[PDB]
């Protein structure tokens, strides 16, 4: 074996601290809270498509029957509705309209139902 050493002397220095400075504490954006900003949104009557019961076919049960039922429908939304409130058609395109409207604002104001 063999052996050795090394007597690594040294000298060290230093000073006192000084001050510093304070930082910035700016702000930001905050989140909106609600989240149901839009209702009752505008239905555009000229941009939907109505039909009209004028019977049923075979269908065994129920098969529905002549009756002045006006049925709408959302294109975009797809959303369909049967309405039957009096013998003036007109009057009950408007009460369908309607229906159809509330139906529409949730389709648009949240998402679909189980799809």
């Amino acid at each position: 074996g063999s052996s050795g050493s090394s007597g690594k002397w040294g000298l060290r220095l230093q000073e006192k601290p000084a001050l510093l400075f304070p930082g910035m504490a700016a702000s930001t954006v905050q989140v909106a809270g609600r989240k149901d900003y839009p209702a009752l949104l505008p239905l555009n009557e000229s941009e939907l498509e109505e039909q009209f019961v004028k019977g049923h076919g075979p269908g065994g049960q129920a098969t529905n029957k002549t009756s002045n039922c006006v049925v709408l429908k959302h294109v975009p939304s797809g959303i369909v509705v049967k309405c039957h409130q009096t013998r003036s058609v007109d009057q009950n395109r408007k009460i369908a309209r309607k229906v159809l409207q509330e139906k529409v604002d949730v389709f648009y104001n949240s998402g679909p139902s189980s799809g």
